[PDB]
């Protein structure tokens, strides 16, 4: 989770192992794809406002190992296409945008990376 404390910079914050249970808890109380389950989801995303890795934490707490790999795979194909179009703060040569996405000062491409691994869903069976 990335912290926005008044005046200080921006800082990140591991996952607490009673925030991953709220979060299981909230999302298991709506059926998987459903609209109420992307909106959990969603919103979830905005209470912790996590980096790419935390996000990827997430997942492999939620899901199986495979579909948590294969989210990852279609989150890739995204970045991909995303990368090709450009993104908003996002300049290849400062790095993956995987990795810039963990720079808790980066709140534009952190923002603009949880919306693409929200996308990524949409194939989740």
């Amino acid at each position: 989770p990335v912290m926005h404390p008044h005046g200080v910079p921006p800082s990140h914050r591991p996952w607490q192992m009673k925030d991953l249970q709220a979060i299981k808890q909230e999302v298991s109380q709506a059926a998987p794809g459903s609209p109420q389950f992307m909106q959990t989801i969603r919103l979830a995303v905005q209470q912790f406002d996590p980096t790419a890795k935390d996000l990827q934490d997430l997942l492999q707490y939620l899901c199986s190992s495979l579909v948590a790999s294969l989210h990852h795979q279609q989150l890739d194909s995204l970045i991909s296409e995303a990368e090709t179009r450009g993104i908003t703060g996002y300049n290849p040569l400062a790095g993956p945008l995987r990795v810039q996405a963990n720079n808790p000062q980066q709140q534009g491409l952190r923002r603009e990376y949880q919306q693409l691994w929200l996308t990524a869903f949409a194939a989740l069976p």
